[PDB]
């Protein structure tokens, strides 16, 4: 039993819920929070920008060390960071961007990255301003996601679309 509550079930391991993975995460203060990341862990707008400006700005100070020492991620990839006061840990996980020509087959090895957590609140990878189709992203999360997951879906119109057409 853990403190995540209001979610619908969609599978045996991934729930959904409409809200704002911020405001989520204030309230349950997960072990793992994850961030929808860009490479270099500029955190300027979208999730990222909404979860450092709750941390006022400390997110981004660890995370300008962070590159500093160890140079970008991958696309695909992800890095176990401080979760400040939204969380334990933040797992910054970097889904293909498809605005910036980003390849869509590497959504699925960002999914990847949610396995090595037992319990994690996360965002809907490489949907809203990613430019992925999220109908998409949500098939790639509950195929390939094997520990729980709880998914924080921002956009009203978009968390209606999401259950009313999930298989
Ligand atoms: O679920 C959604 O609607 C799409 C989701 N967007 C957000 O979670 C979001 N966007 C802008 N401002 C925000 N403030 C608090 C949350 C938040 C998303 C998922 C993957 C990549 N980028 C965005």
């Amino acid at each position: 039993v853990n403190s995540f509550s209001g979610y619908l079930k969609l599978t045996d391991n991934v729930y959904i819920k409409n809200a704002d993975i911020v405001e989520e995460a204030k309230k349950v203060k997960p072990t793992v929070v994850v961030n929808a990341a860009n490479v270099y862990l500029k955190h300027g707008g979208g999730v990222a920008g909404a979860l450092n400006k709750a941390t006022n700005n400390a997110m981004q100070v660890e995370s300008d060390d962070y590159i500093a020492t160890n140079g970008p991620l991958k696309v695909g990839g992800s890095c176990v960071l401080s979760g400040h006061n939204l969380a334990k840990h933040c797992l910054h996980v970097v889904g293909p961007n498809v605005n910036k020509g980003e390849d869509i087959q590497l959504l699925k090895s960002a999914y990847e990255n949610f396995n090595q957590h037992e319990v994690l609140l996360a965002p809907l990878l490489s949907a809203g301003i990613f430019g992925a189709d999220p109908i998409h992203s949500l098939r790639v999360c509950v195929d390939t996601v094997r520990t729980n997951v709880y998914l924080a879906v921002f956009d009203k119109n978009l968390y209606d679309k999401l259950v009313s057409s999930f298989l």
